[PDB]
């Protein structure tokens, strides 16, 4: 009945030296941590230390060239850093970025290890930079290494290769990197909910559509729930969990649940344009706690309204600690396009999941 929490101020050192107001701010993590203390949640958790991921651990998911390039940025001059960052889609780099990405990954490794050895039941990781857009061979969308994907593989490395890991990605953006890393893998089930807009929303790829179900042995093990034409919120997310996320997850029967918990679908986010409430995130967390004997690790991804992410992530930790879910508002009828989205995923995944028939 113990919840772990990892937070390390050193991850604030990654910064944008040319645009100091860039939304992926150092204070994202310190604000979430401060709100946990304000709400007296922090002292209810067992503190798990951060550590650096090793280069060998990074190789679980990333190419040696990509590791070596990001590693080399630690010693680069500002001119090198600016030009390297511009080689990627939506990346800024400072001399501290590599170490910060290592600490984000190693923090989650330590948290997964604590869960899998029975030291804690569940855990929350207040980490940056985020991970889910990072691919095998490249950085993207504020992410250098794929923390959640690396954690799944690390979990398998300390248990058995076939350990069933569910990754639920509720960041408003598609986790293109996580999908691609596990696209041919049946041991890691990837379920993403994301604003899609027929491919017009970042990261602007049809890879995020509902018809991408995985490849090879991973056919059926990639579930994309894409949202189009609507300011989605609690009713749509609750419905997707009831009809898709939870039935598929229960049938998969994961042994560990990782949440790529971005909070950019939250009410107030400057980029997501959605209205998931803090009580909504609490209910999503509480539902996931019914899987894998409660072995759930919540990993911060995106989310850019400092107040919204602080309240939202704190409510998730409150759920991990065993507090009762706060009451949702009256769930309005679903946006018509949300019903269309859910039906499209149901038709795409009915060949693979008997719980959907
Ligand atoms: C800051 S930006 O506007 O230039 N942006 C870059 C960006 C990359 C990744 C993430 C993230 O949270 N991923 O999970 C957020 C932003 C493009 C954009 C435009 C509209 C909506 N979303 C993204
Ligand atoms: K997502
Ligand atoms: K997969
Ligand atoms: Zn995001």
């Amino acid at each position: 009945p113990i919840t772990g929490l990892v937070y390390d101020q050193r991850m604030m050192l990654h910064h944008n030296m040319w645009d100091s107001h860039h939304p992926e701010l150092p204070q994202r993590i310190s604000r979430i941590f401060s709100r946990h203390e304000e709400l007296r949640l922090l002292s209810r958790c067992h503190r798990i230390p951060a550590r650096l991921a090793t280069e060998e651990e990074l190789a679980l998911c990333h190419s040696s060239k990509h590791i070596s390039i990001i590693k080399s940025s630690e010693h680069m001059k500002p001119r090198d850093l600016n030009r390297l960052g511009d080689e990627y889609n939506s990346i800024f780099i400072s001399n501290e970025s590599y170490t910060c990405a290592l600490l984000a990954a190693g923090s989650c490794f330590n948290s997964a290890q604590a869960i899998l050895t029975g030291q804690v039941r569940n855990a929350v990781a207040i980490v940056r930079p985020p991970g889910h857009h990072a691919e095998k061979d490249t950085a993207c969308g504020f992410c250098f290494f794929n923390t959640a994907a690396l954690t799944a593989r690390y979990a398998q490395s300390i248990t058995r290769e076939s350990l069933r890991v569910l990754i639920v990605d509720w960041d408003v953006h598609h986790g293109n990197g996580t999908q691609h890393i596990f696209e041919e893998d049946d041991s890691v089930l990837y379920i993403s909910l994301h604003r899609y807009e027929d491919g017009a929303f970042f990261p602007n790829s049809e890879d995020a559509n509902y018809d991408k179900v995985g490849l090879g042995k991973g056919r059926g093990y990639n579930v994309n729930i894409p949202w189009n034409g609507g300011k989605m919120g609690d009713p749509e997310y609750m419905a997707a969990f009831h009809h898709l996320v939870m039935p598929i997850a229960r049938e998969f029967a994961p042994e560990l649940v990782l949440v790529s918990a971005g909070f950019d679908a939250a009410r107030g986010d400057p980029l997501g344009g959605f209205q998931v409430t803090p009580e909504g995130y609490a209910h999503l967390t509480h539902q996931l706690m019914s899987l894998a004997a409660g072995r759930v690790l919540i990993i911060l991804e995106g989310g850019y309204n400092l107040t919204s992410i602080s309240e939202s992530m704190s409510m998730c930790t409150s759920m991990l600690l065993g507090d009762s879910p706060p009451s949702l508002d009256h769930l309005t009828p679903l946006k018509t396009s949300a019903t269309v989205s859910i039906n499209n995923v149901l038709r795409a995944h009915a060949p693979f999941w008997s719980s959907l028939r």
